[PDB]
């Protein structure tokens, strides 16, 4: 739809301190606060498939919509995570321990943005297409 595509980082703000409250490890975090990931999204029927390839991590969840489904992240959280369309945003949430996040994809003229929220912490990474 409008988020169908392949997708490269070009910002992050907070992203350290999000990884942080996630309780991500240094080694794990220093990995991940220089890398510019692609995300591609594709949808096929009732599912949608996101890959984000990186130098050092590629992952992949495909889902259907309202549909809880078991995710391994890329900082190796087993989480329970279920993604909804929300007036046009993607909302993800995982779930883990009593814990949650939520990572919210939208599309915003040029740009694929990506806010990721764990209590008190939000960070915001922005993709323009490949
Ligand atoms: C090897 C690098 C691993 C870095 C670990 C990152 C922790 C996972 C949180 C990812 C949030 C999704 C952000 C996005 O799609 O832009
Ligand atoms: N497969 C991968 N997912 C992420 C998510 C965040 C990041 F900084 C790096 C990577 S690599």
């Amino acid at each position: 739809d409008a988020f169908v595509g392949t997708w490269k980082l070009v910002s992050s703000e907070n992203f350290d301190d999000y990884m942080k409250e996630l309780g991500v490890g240094f080694a794990t975090r220093k990995m991940g606060g220089m890398a510019k990931p692609n995300c591609i999204i594709s949808v096929n029927g009732d599912v949608i498939t996101i890959k984000t390839e990186s130098t050092l991590k590629n992952t992949e969840i495909s889902f259907i919509l309202g549909q809880e489904f078991d995710e391994v992240t890329a900082d190796d959280r087993k989480v329970k995570s279920t993604i909804t369309l929300d007036g046009g945003v993607l909302v993800q949430v995982q779930k883990w321990d009593g814990k949650s996040t939520t990572i919210k994809r939208k599309r915003e003229d040029d740009k694929l943005v990506v806010e990721c929220v764990m209590k008190g912490v939000t960070c915001t990474r922005v993709y323009e297409r490949a």
